[PDB]
């Protein structure tokens, strides 16, 4: 993934976990030590995916830990196209 996609995944995540402006996320941020349950955690997915226009398995984004991890499997489907 780039530095350019976590921002984007990042930004979401957050907004779902706060308004943004009182919580700090990154790349060694885990979506569990945020505060994202596994309620949250499957908004995170859906929220990109209509974002990005990509589509992915629950059950694929498992090893998903942090947003790093979330931007392998969201820049990876993108670049699958053309």
């Amino acid at each position: 993934a780039k530095k350019e996609t976590i921002d984007k995944v990042s930004d979401i995540v957050k907004e779902k976990l706060a308004l943004g402006a009182d919580v700090v996320v990154t790349a060694d941020s885990e979506f569990s030590k945020l505060g994202a349950d596994s309620l949250d955690t499957v908004e995170i997915v859906m929220n990109l995916e209509e974002e990005f226009g990509i589509n992915v398995d629950e059950d694929k984004a498992q090893d998903i830990s942090t947003i790093q991890q979330a931007a392998d499997v969201i820049e990876g489907l993108l670049e699958k196209k053309a």
